[PDB]
C-alpha cells in the first residue's frame, strides 16, 4: 500500500576493560557535501574555490588542494545529488561552527560515526579491530548487511553477534509521490556494551617493558581463570585498520621479522623446554619406582644406546632428587625418569592438564601446538617411536610445542589443583540490562602429590640457586616459578634476507620462559612471560619482578 517499514540498524557497542575504561567507542562526527555542477557548468565559475577558501580558514587540516580534486572527479553531468569530499570531522571541532554550515546552502553536512579505538597499539591482539563486511559474513549474520562494519579480529571477531545488537524497525506512510507523510510504528534497534577482565593501567605496562622486545605475556586469576592482562608483543595501531590499510602498510607488515601482526599468545607456538618438567614431574611419581626422594646421579650427561643426551650443565648437577631437579632444571633427571616411565605414561599425564589442546579461551582460532606421542609421531612422521624420543620429549624439546596461553592454563592448574580455563569476558552491559556470566583434570593420587611440585617450585624461585632466585626472591609477595628456554634450529634465507647481518647473533638466540604463581601460600595469579630471543632490553626474570611490582603498586594482592 502506502504504508512501508525500514529497518535500522544499531550502534555497534563499546568494550571497556574490568575497570570501565573505554577501549572501543565509535567516535561521533560529521561528512561535509557540496552541491553539485561547481566545476561542469560554465554560469558557476569560481564557485567552489570560494566556499572551500571558507572552510580551509575553518579547519586548517583539512587541504583545500586535494580536497577539490575529488570533487571535479565525481562532479558529472549524470549525477544530482551532493558531492561527499570529507569523510569525517570529529562533532567537537564542528558544532561551534553548525548553523553555519547547515544555513550555507552550498555545504550539506550529515552525521557519521567512526569506530575508533582510544588506546591504539595497547592490547591489538585481544581488542581487534573492525572492518568491511563479508561477502558470506551477510549470509550469516543480516544485522551486517545494514552495517557493513563487522569485528574482522580479536574479540570484536568472536563476540561480534553480540556487539552487532539486534535490528529495529520504522514504519511509516507514504503517498502518491513517494514522501514521508506520517510515522506509523517503531520499534528502535538496541546495542551492547561488553566490558573484558584486561586491565589497561596493566595492560600498558606490559607494553612499555616489551617496548623494544618481542613475545607474550599474561597475568590470570587461578581461580576463575579471568585474564587480567595479556599481550603478545610488539602490538600494532588498531586505528589504521577501521579506515583501510595502505599498500605500504602491508609490506612492514608482511617484511618483518618481530611479526607483530600474529597473536603470539595463541596463534605462536613454541617449545616448552624445562617448564614441563612439573608436569612430566607429575607423570614418574605413580610408579612405585620413582619417589619424591628417588635419587639419580647427573654427570652433565648420560648415554643412551650408543647417543649421548647432555644436561644444560656440563660440569653435571650431582646427586638430584626430583624437588632439587626442577629448582635447578637438570635435564638428566627427567632422562633418566623417563626411561623408567616410557612415554605413555608422561603423554597421557601431559595432555591431561592441557598440552596440545585449546585452553578454551575466548579469542577466535586458537592453536593447539603439538604434544607428542606415539601416536603422533605414527601419523604425522610414519616412522615408529624411539627411547630417544621420550628422552627429549621428557625435558619439553624435540618436536613438542605449546602455546604461551597454554602454559598459562597449565601453571594456573598446578597451582589451583584443579580446571582452570583462561577467558576476557568479564560482563555484558547491554543497555539497561548487565547480564555478565565441571571436569576433573589431576588424579585423586596426582592431587595428593601436587604439595611436592609446589614446593620445587617455591626452591626455584626462594632457594640459593634456583634458576629464578636472583630476581623472585626478594619480592613482597613470596612468588613460585619454573624457567624454560626453547633454541632455534634454522634460519631460512629468507630471514636472513629480511634483516641485516650485525643482527643474525640476535634472531637464533633460543627464547626464555618464565611462568610464575603467586602467591605461594594462597595462589590468586599467574604469570606466564615469553621474551622471544632472551629479549633487547629485558630479562625473563627482571621482566616478571616487574610485572609482580606493578600489581602490588595497584593492590591486585591486597
Ligand atoms: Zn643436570
Amino acid at each position: 500500500p502506502a504504508i512501508k517499514t525500514e529497518f535500522l540498524p544499531p550502534v555497534r557497542g563499546q568494550i571497556t576493560d574490568r575497570n570501565g575504561t573505554l577501549l572501543a567507542i565509535n567516535d561521533l562526527g560529521f561528512s561535509i557535501s557540496i552541491k553539485p555542477y561547481l566545476s561542469i557548468k560554465k554560469s558557476n565559475k569560481g564557485i567552489l574555490d570560494k566556499e572551500l577558501s571558507e572552510l580551509t580558514n575553518l579547519f586548517p587540516d583539512l587541504n583545500a588542494s586535494k580536497l577539490a580534486e575529488i570533487y571535479k572527479r565525481n562532479d558529472s553531468y549524470y549525477n544530482q545529488d551532493f558531492i561527499k569530499v570529507v569523510d569525517f570531522i570529529p562533532y567537537d571541532e564542528i558544532i561551534p561552527h553548525y548553523s553555519e554550515l547547515n544555513l550555507n546552502k552550498t555545504i550539506k553536512i550529515d552525521p557519521v560515526v567512526k569506530r575508533k579505538y582510544p588506546f591504539g597499539k595497547l592490547a591489538s591482539h585481544i581488542i581487534g579491530y573492525v572492518g568491511k563486511a563479508n561477502l558470506q559474513d551477510v549470509q550469516e549474520n543480516e544485522i551486517a548487511k545494514l552495517s557493513n562494519y563487522t569485528g574482522k579480529s580479536g574479540i570484536e571477531r568472536y563476540y561480534n553477534d553480540i556487539l552487532q545488537g539486534e535490528k529495529g524497525t520504522r514504519v511509516y506512510k507514504v503517498n502518491a509521490l513517494n514522501q514521508e507523510v506520517e510515522q506509523l510504528s517503531y520499534t528502535p534497534a538496541m546495542s551492547n556494551d561488553i566490558e573484558l577482565t584486561i586491565d589497561i593501567e596493566l595492560q600498558s605496562y606490559l607494553t612499555s617493558l616489551f617496548e623494544g622486545n618481542a613475545g607474550a605475556a599474561i597475568i590470570m586469576n587461578v581461580n576463575d581463570g579471568s585474564i587480567l592482562a595479556a599481550g603478545s608483543f610488539p602490538e600494532y595501531d588498531l586505528n589504521p585498520f577501521v579506515t583501510g590499510i595502505s599498500f605500504k602498510d602491508w609490506d612492514e607488515l608482511s617484511n618483518s621479522l618481530d611479526h607483530p601482526f600474529t597473536n603470539k599468545l595463541i596463534n605462536g607456538y613454541y617449545p616448552p623446554g624445562s617448564v614441563v618438567k612439573m608436569g612430566v614431574g607429575l607423570s614418574f611419581l605413580n610408579s612405585k619406582n620413582i619417589s619424591p626422594s628417588t635419587q639419580y646421579v647427573c654427570n652433565g650427561s648420560i648415554e643412551l644406546g650408543g647417543r649421548f643426551f647432555r644436561c644444560w650443565n656440563r660440569s653435571g648437577h650431582g646427586p638430584v632428587d626430583l624437588k632439587h631437579a626442577i629448582k635447578y632444571s637438570c635435564d638428566v633427571y627427567f632422562y633418566n625418569g623417563s626411561l623408567q616411565v616410557g612415554i605413555d605414561q608422561i603423554s597421557e599425564t601431559l595432555s591431561r592438564i592441557g598440552f596440545g589442546a585449546k585452553t578454551g579461551v575466548d579469542l577466535p582460532s586458537e592453536f593447539v601446538g603439538t604434544l607428542p606421542s606415539k601416536e603422533w609421531k605414527m601419523q604425522r612422521y610414519r616412522q615408529s617411536w624411539f627411547q630417544g624420543d621420550t628422552l627429549n620429549t621428557a625435558i619439553g624439546q624435540g618436536n613438542f610445542l605449546a602455546t604461551p596461553m597454554q602454559i598459562a592454563r597449565y601453571t594456573a592448574q598446578i597451582a589451583k589443583g584443579g580446571e582452570v580455563i583462561p577467558h576476557f569476558l568479564k560482563s555484558i552491559e547491554n543497555n539497561n540490562t548487565t547480564i555478565e556470566n565441571k571436569k576433573e583434570i589431576f588424579t585423586l593420587f596426582e592431587k595428593s602429590q601436587l604439595p611436592y611440585i609446589r614446593d620445587a617450585m617455591y626452591a626455584v624461585a626462594n632457594e640459593q640457586g634456583g634458576t629464578s632466585y636472583r630476581y623472585l626472591h626478594n619480592l613482597n609477595v613470596k612468588v613460585a616459578a619454573k624457567t624454560g628456554t626453547a633454541q632455534v634450529v634454522g634460519f631460512s634465507q629468507t630471514d636472513k634476507n629480511r634483516v641485516d647481518e650485525k643482527q643474525f647473533e640476535y634472531y637464533t638466540r633460543s627464547h626464555a620462559w618464565l611462568t610464575s604463581y603467586a602467591p605461594y601460600s594462597k595462589p590468586k595469579y599467574v604469570v606466564t612471560v615469553l621474551l622471544e630471543h632472551g629479549g633487547r632490553n629485558i630479562t625473563s626474570g627482571a621482566t616478571v619482578a616487574k610485572i609482580y611490582q606493578k600489581m602490588i603498586e595497584l593492590g591486585y594482592f591486597k
